[PDB]
Order: structure tokens, then sequence, then C-alpha cells
């Protein structure tokens, strides 16, 4: 059943506290077992209650409010209240509160005319407990001015829908999913607030971030990460198009997250790398559009990268692992560090550094001069057995432009591959080039790398960096 609010004497003339008529409509709808709220145009002033909990509007299951539009539709927190306020329309702390929404309007913190901390839109049950608001959907909203969070979806949510809305002007983030489930932000803008655009925390799992857009904000466009607690981490997080730039710091940043994604996304005008990845397991950097980023220093369109929490709350070292970088284009420098298992880490038009790690990588520099590092003899090698798997292959060396970084790894120089030199060996169909350890270690393991190709001829020992003075001299990057 349809409930007008100015049924239940909501004014809507930007001064009258319409809080209580509005929640009427509320209950009302909600006893009758569901229904939409509407609202015609108009600013509606709204006032807190007693505890930050109590919110100001709260809304009830299989209740949605239909605004006017938004711009046309505004709820707005009264000139002066001063007590810390989650959630301007939220649900109940508590309840498992389902099949509800929010369309068409306008909620308005009103920052510049009171005091302390604000979030526009708050769901979820009890932090730290079992259980979860669900089937939430927020279309074509508006929050603004709120002085901390604007979309605040909160512990537990699932299957929360914001599409088409828009966060701005706001104190801290614009979006912060906080342990959302099997949800979607699709076609959002966040831009212009105090710190992060979109903000992906707590647990958070199963996330779709499809062609969103974030500019403007005071930090990061987009922030993937854990959050200051020792929890579980967010994990399948498929980050799909829009745009994140000219942002206070990275335009995307993920980190201690599990199999996360970024594909076909422009990334452009950040402060600091277009892309940073700290230990992260299971990444996806595809098909992304990466330049002029860096604009308040710093010498890397993309930073791969492990992340040390062992002085933090966890005591754990994560290292970035399981990294498939690919199709990007990308106007700087890439630094593509990874470590056990296979990688496959492709540079683009800048000078970058490829590191795999340990497992059998497969490499290649594009454009450019590359360095390609091996920092242990075990991270590119042939065992007993004749195992060939395990050896890293370089796909595009370029002699005379890139370089291979052996400076840790105690090597002479070119020779026979005996006595602390590497053989450089043609394969038997002429295919590939082996730099090769003829010597085994104690565990019968050689050091030996692939170069695809015949460059047998071609390559020289001034490709190759055998200690840190070669090094200094031959580094192709500002990234070592
Ligand atoms: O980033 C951070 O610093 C941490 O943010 C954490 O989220 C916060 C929320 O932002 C809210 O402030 C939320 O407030 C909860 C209270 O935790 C509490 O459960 C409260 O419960 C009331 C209940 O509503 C009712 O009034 C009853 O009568 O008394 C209860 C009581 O006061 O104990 O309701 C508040 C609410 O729902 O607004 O709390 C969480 C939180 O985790 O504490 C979180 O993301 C954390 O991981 C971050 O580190
Ligand atoms: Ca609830
Ligand atoms: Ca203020
Ligand atoms: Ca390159
Ligand atoms: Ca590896
Ligand atoms: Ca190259
Ligand atoms: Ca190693
Ligand atoms: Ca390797």
């Amino acid at each position: 059943m349809d409930f007008d609010v100015k049924d239940f004497g909501a004014k809507g003339d930007g001064k009258s506290d319409d809080t209580e008529a509005i929640q009427a409509a509320i209950d009302a709808a909600y006893e009758a077992g569901g229904g939409t709220v509407r609202l015609s145009a108009g600013e509606y002033r709204v006032s807190g209650g007693d505890e930050a909990s109590d919110g100001a509007l709260m809304i009830k299951s299989n209740v949605y409010m239909d605004g006017a539009g938004m711009g046309e539709t505004v709820i707005k927190l009264v000139d002066g209240w001063d007590q810390k306020l989650t959630g301007i329309i939220r649900s109940k702390n508590g309840e498992k509160t389902h099949d509800y929404g929010i369309r068409d309007l306008t909620l308005d913190g009103n920052q510049d005319n009171t005091e302390g901390e604000v979030d526009g839109f708050y769901t979820g049950y009890i932090p730290r407990e079992d259980g979860a608001d669900y089937n939430v959907t927020a279309e074509r909203v508006e929050i603004r001015e709120v002085s901390r969070y604007g979309f605040d979806p909160h512990e537990q949510t699932i299957n929360l829908t914001i599409r088409d809305s828009v966060a701005h002007n706001n104190g801290k983030d614009g979006f912060v999913g906080d342990f959302q489930i099997d949800s979607t932000f699709e076609n959002n803008v966040s831009h212009d607030n105090g710190r992060h655009g979109f903000n992906i925390v707590t647990s958070s799992h199963d996330i779709l971030l499809r062609d969103n857009v974030a500019y403007g904000n005071g930090a990061n466009g987009l922030v993937v990460q854990r959050g200051s607690e020792d929890i579980a981490h967010p994990y399948n997080i498929q980050i799909e198009g829009g745009a994140y730039h000219d942002n206070g710091a990275e335009g995307v940043l993920i980190k201690m997250t599990s199999n996360a994604s970024l594909q076909g996304a422009e990334i452009y005008g950040n402060d600091a790398a277009g892309v940073r990845v700290r230990g992260v397991d299971g990444m996806q950097l595809l098909d992304n559009d990466i330049h002029d980023n860096a604009q308040g220093g710093g010498k890397a369109e993309i930073v791969l990268e492990d992340y040390d929490d062992r002085d933090g709350v966890s005591g754990n070292y994560y290292e970035t692992l399981n990294a498939t970088v690919q199709g990007n284009r990308v106007a700087g420098a890439a630094q593509l560090l990874s470590s056990e298992g296979r990688d496959l880490l492709d540079g683009a038009a800048g000078n970058d550094l490829l590191d795999g790690g340990a497992g059998r990588d497969t490499l290649s520099g594009g454009g450019g001069a590359d360095t390609f590092r091996f920092a242990d003899r075990q991270d590119s090698f042939r065992n007993y057995e004749g195992d060939t798997s395990r050896v890293d292959d370089i796909v595009d060396f370029t002699p005379g432009a890139d370089l291979i970084d052996l400076s840790g790894l105690g090597y002479s120089g070119l020779g026979d591959g005996y006595n602390g030199t590497l053989a450089l060996l043609l394969n038997e169909d002429g295919t590939k080039t082996y730099l090769k350890d003829r010597q085994a270690d104690a565990q019968g393991n050689h050091f030996e790398i692939a170069l695809d190709g015949n460059l047998v001829d071609s390559l020289s020992a001034t490709d190759i960096a055998f200690d840190a003075t070669q090094l200094e001299l031959l580094g192709t990057t500002d990234l070592q």
C-alpha cells in the first residue's frame, strides 16, 4: 500500500521538523505489510534521536521511500544539531531488516550548520555478531554534506544494490561498504569527499563495483582493504570499468584482500600511483587505461608490493601472490613484483621493473627499457629430475634496451655455466634462449632463465647486471 508523507503532516518547507510525520508514514507502510512512502518535491527538515544509533529516520522491512528525484526531494538535517547521528536514514540495530530501499531523493547532512559525526545511509544488524540486513536498494540517491560517511551500509548486509547514485562533499568517505556480502555498486559517482570516493572494508566479499566513477576526493578514488582490526580479509572483489581520476592519493588501492580484479577502468590524474596493490592474494589487473598519475610526486603508475603487518594487529606478513597483469595501457613505470606461484606480469610503454619471485612466471616488458629482476637462485630453476617447470620465461627481451638484474645472485658473468658463470644456450629447435647455471646446488637445483626467441647472437654482457655496481650503471628504472 502506498503512503504520502504530506498525508501524515509532513510540510517539506525547509523549516518544520518533519521527522515524526515521515516516520509515521514509514510505520504505517510497515504495518500494512509493506509499501512505498512517497515524498513530493520539497526540502524536509529532520532531527535525530536520543542516541546516535537512533539515526534520524528508521526505515523498516518491506518499506521503500520514493522521492520526486535527486535535488527535487531533499531530506536535510536541522540546523544546530550537535549529536553524533549514525544514519539520516537507517535500519534498526539488532534487527535483520530486509527488502527495503530508497529512491530518487537527496540526503543533506547540513555539516556547515551542525556538529558531530553524521552518516547518510546506514544498514546492518550488529557489529561482530552473525546476522544481516538483506535485499537493500538505493537507486538514484544523492547524499551530500554529511560530516562523515555518505552511503554507509554496514555489518552485515547481503545483496545491497546501490546504483545510479551520487555521494559528494561529504567529510570522510562518499561510499563505505562495511561487511557487505553478495552486493553491487553500479554506475555511481563519488566526488569531492573529504577522504575516499569508495571504501570497501571489514570482510566484505563477492562485491561487484561496475562502471563507478570517483574524482576529486581527498584520498583514494577507491580503496579495498581489511581495515584496522585483525579480522577476515575482504575477498572476491570485482572492479569493472568506470574512471578513478584526480584524487588526492592513489586512484585505486587494494590491500590485504584475496581474489581482487580491476578491469577496463580509466585511471588518471591522481596524486599518487594510479593503481597500488599491497599484500593481495590473487590480483587481476587487465585492460586498464592508466596515465598521468603520481601528480603529487612518485615514480610509478602501478605499484605491486607486499603488506608487512608484523608490527600491526595481525602479526602477519602478507605477500602479493597469484598476479595477472595484462593488456594495460600504462604511460609510465609499472612496478610488478609477486611471490610464490605462477605470475603473468606484462609491463607497458614505461620503463618497468618485473619480478615474479618464486614459481614459474612469464614476464614481458612491452615498450621502453625494462628490468627483469631475479632476486634469488630459487626463483627460476630446473630440478634434479629435469623438471623444467619453475623456469621463468621472458617473452620480449630486447638486447640493448632491457636489462636482466641478477645483481643479488653472485654470478660473475657469462661463461660456460660453471664456476659462478652462466651459459647462454639456444635450445634444440632455436625457439628459446637459456641462461643456465650448469652447477647443481646441494638440492640438485639449477638456476635457469628462458628468453623466448633466438638471442644467442644479440645478447651481450651489457644486457645483464651481475653485481650491484653493474646494476647502478645499467639499471633502466627509477624504482630500485
Ligand atoms: O572505523 C572504525 O573506527 C570502526 O567503525 C566500526 O563501525 C561502528 C559504526 O560506525 C557504528 O558507530 C556502530 O554503532 C553501533 C554500536 O556499535 C552499538 O552496537 C550500538 O548498539 C546500541 C543499540 O543501537 C541500542 O541503542 C541499545 O540500546 O544499546 C546498544 C549499545 O550502545 O551498546 O548501536 C550503534 C549503531 O548501530 O549505530 O558501531 C560500529 C562498531 O564496530 O562498533 C567498525 O567498522 C569497525 O570495524 C571499525 O574499526
Ligand atoms: Ca537492521
Ligand atoms: Ca560543522
Ligand atoms: Ca615497459
Ligand atoms: Ca611467482
Ligand atoms: Ca621493453
Ligand atoms: Ca626468492
Ligand atoms: Ca619465478
